[PDB]
């Protein structure tokens, strides 16, 4: 088919045929949608030799087709190349352009990201060469200090060798490269960040020493072609944090909290003509909902719209009084001001959300279609101010893609 | 399957097998999902005496296992007695019994509904025996009456005859039984509600006397089995109106702002046991959202966003000022406020979709499943503060059923 997708806030229409060169699986069928799954089995990430060919094949068809150089000699010879080499070794490598092309790719593929508008902005480091932990440590603190660029983010990525056997496996432990720790307490309440509570008790398991506070940033624990992960402390100077104040609430400071710099996911499986890299932290900036919102007010994140509404005074009696609200608003007005007045990188959610269906629309002009999950593309709060609501978004899965996978302290057999 | 949803808050798992008894389709596939996609070919809305049996069958083998009763011979004699029935005239009628349940449950299976805690408690009224657009407006006005209660509102639904051949057909042309009118102006901006513009001018097409202002209750247009409609006013002391004031600021009164008690969803089609009511108008009393967020704030309804920013003295030339957040969670503690202070009946979308979780409990321990459409169970303002962002949801489609249906005056053939 050649399926159609209208805005309603617009009366705009476009026309995807993109989705006719998708491949994977949603976990939708006919008769049941599950868009609202979280992990589905399809996003979820072991591979032989004759599955491989035919996803070599089909990435270099559109890689070079995009070069303007589809199907010729230095095409064929590349596939003849690559093919002859998975009979050799049943695997192969990546010219450090179909890497380039590869990982950028799997952004713009990445239906849940709200972000795309900068896919083809995207820096790539190739840490294919690495061998240690401590090469993992270096290569990583080298895409912290590029990507903060003192406050005035850049987007980047940072690869580590594919998976070969599955047992020798590069893995960053870490779900971002920096996040804050998450200590229980004794009333059984938790201090920090209670999302990583269980991750901050297997660094202690090896040997963390913790200053059991607030905002403590995580050390990083890096495994290495399979062997036994090892804790490396980031240098506080390329941590870059932002403490957050109100431009109205001179109480706010007294809050005392912060946030850092850089959002830079660490656990995702990044899939390239079907080799799979189980190691690829990739960083740009924040949309402030992912603060303000999620991390300051989820139920169980930081769980902070008790105490702002408290010190703004609230009818916090009724439900119907709206303080839950209205606390939010301030919040994400705190996260924002204190971000920009510090020179440091981020987007509110009406900005990025407009930007969005700017990208919706060059991709649906100059590629056919865009990929969307409107689930997760409409920002947590105010969502129907935003024109993103508004707009119907065919989901489906291309590839290149970023796959979840599960964690390896589960999965790594230790020693 | 029997596939399970989680709630990512509370850790809480439900097991689904109801989508196992689901019939019909979704519009996605197994390479494309399309939850978000407004109105899919699936949801609108002729048939055959071949196909009719079946759906009888069906629809009357869970009404009388619903009463202890399945399968026996008051059973069997039912559905000897449809089968014979449907035989002679190739269509059939609903016992007053077969009627409430399968209204009830049309209610029940609308996975777009976050107040299906209440489905049982419905009012039913047969108005089967009608056969004039003057008493469609006499059932109407009843309903409006029961419905409104003084405030205190009732859930009602009122069931004009099932279509027959098609072209003899009941239909309440407006989309509402009570909207406000929408008139547009000389510069091409528009007075009232720009939503129903081109129905407004539809009743002046048909001779309605405009006072060409705001909140202007619209005339009912009746058309009764296939005859061309006509106008007919709602007595005005049948039509219950809440004046929007806030608990603050005195200046709210001065935007002079009201909303009716009644949301009343006219232009529906209910389907039961094969059979198509193509009037059906049925009511319930506001979640809060659906007037102050989406009715008074979206950019092509009522769009007061504007005004009400200009009157809190808002920094409105930065995009990341959040004024617009701001002043949406004022507007909507006004509304909640001024319907509570009036005695009229309104839900906070906070405690609405608390219920919905626990209804989604009760429907997933005594029936097996819930189905739900996250996209629009999600309340349009402060998503994720609420727990049913945090709720994985399986939609799927049983019946009986609402579904929608193309608006008459394209299908009309006039005279
Ligand atoms: C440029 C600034 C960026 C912004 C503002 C941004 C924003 C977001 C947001 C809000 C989400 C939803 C996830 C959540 O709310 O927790 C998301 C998801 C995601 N983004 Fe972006 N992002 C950015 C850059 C990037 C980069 C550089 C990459 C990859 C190189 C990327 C790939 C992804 C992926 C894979 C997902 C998740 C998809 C899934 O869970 O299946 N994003 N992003
Ligand atoms: C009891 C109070 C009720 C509340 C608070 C309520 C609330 C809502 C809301 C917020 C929606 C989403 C639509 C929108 O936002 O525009 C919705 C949809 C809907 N409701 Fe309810 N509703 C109520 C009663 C009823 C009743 C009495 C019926 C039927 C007898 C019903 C059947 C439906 C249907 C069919 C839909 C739309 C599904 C679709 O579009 O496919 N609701 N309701
Ligand atoms: C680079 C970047 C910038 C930015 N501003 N935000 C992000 C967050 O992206 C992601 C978030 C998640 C976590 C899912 N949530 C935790 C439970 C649900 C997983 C991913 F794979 C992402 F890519 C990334
Ligand atoms: C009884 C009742 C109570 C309440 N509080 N709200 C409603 C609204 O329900 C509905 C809304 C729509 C319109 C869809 N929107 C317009 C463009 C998108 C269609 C339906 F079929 C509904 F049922 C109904
Ligand atoms: C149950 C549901 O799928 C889950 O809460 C999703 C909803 N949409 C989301 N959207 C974003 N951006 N981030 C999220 O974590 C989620 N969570
Ligand atoms: C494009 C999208 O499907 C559309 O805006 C939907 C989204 N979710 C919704 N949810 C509700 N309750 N009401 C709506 O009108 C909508 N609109
Ligand atoms: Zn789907």
């Amino acid at each position: 088919r050649f399926l159609k997708v209208k805005n309603w806030e617009t009366d705009v229409v476009l026309t995807d045929t993109l989705h006719l060169k998708s491949t994977l699986e949603t976990g939708c069928t006919e008769h049941i949608c599950m868009g609202s799954i979280m992990l589905p089995s399809q996003h979820t990430r072991v591979a032989t030799k004759d599955q491989l060919f035919p996803l070599a094949k089909e990435f270099l068809d559109q890689y070079y087709s995009s070069i303007k150089r589809f199907g010729s000699k230095a095409h064929m010879d590349r596939l003849e190349e690559v093919n002859k080499e998975i009979e050799s070794t049943s695997t192969y490598q990546l010219k450090d352009t179909e890497l380039i092309y590869g990982a950028k790719h799997a952004w713009r593929n990445a239906s849940r990201c709200v972000g795309r508008i900068q896919w083809s902005k995207l820096q790539v480091f190739d840490a294919r060469d690495c061998t240690t932990a401590h090469g993992m440590f270096n290569y990583i603190c080298n895409h912290v200090k590029y990507a903060t660029n003192k406050g005035n983010l850049r987007s980047a990525i940072t690869i580590f060798p594919q998976r070969t056997d599955g047992k020798h496996d590069f893995r960053v432990w870490n779900s971002q490269l920096i996040r804050y720790a998450g200590y229980k307490q004794p009333d059984g309440s938790t201090l920090g960040d209670p999302a990583n509570v269980q991750f901050t008790e297997i660094c202690i398991q090896q040997g963390w020493k913790a200053p059991r506070g607030r905002f403590d940033v995580l050390p990083l624990l890096l495994q290495a072609n399979g062997n036994d992960p090892e804790l490396f402390q980031i240098p506080p100077e390329l941590v870059l944090e932002v403490p957050i104040r109100h431009p109205k609430f001179d109480w706010f400071k007294d809050l005392g909290l912060k946030w850092y710099g850089l959002p830079a996911v660490s656990n995702m499986l990044l899939e390239i003509g079907g080799l799979e890299f189980s190691a690829c932290p990739f960083s740009g900036w924040y949309m402030g909902t992912e603060i303000g919102v999620r991390d300051y007010c989820d139920n169980s994140r930081y769980n902070i719209l008790e105490e702002v509404a408290k010190k703004m005074d609230l009818d916090m009696r009724k439900t119907s009084s709206l303080w839950k609200d209205q606390a939010l608003v301030e919040i994400n007005i705190a996260v924002l001001y204190s971000f920009q007045s510090d020179k440091v990188t981020i987007v509110d959610h009406h900005s990025a959300t407009e930007s969005f269906i700017k990208h919706m629309e060059n991709e649906y002009r100059c590629r056919g279609g865009c990929p969307a999950d409107w689930v997760w593309i409409v920002p947590p709060m105010s969502g129907s101010i935003t024109p993103v609501f508004h707009q119907e978004m065919l989901n489906y899965r291309l590839t290149p893609s970023f796959e979840y996978q599960p964690d390896p302290w589960n999965t790594h057999v230790w020693k």
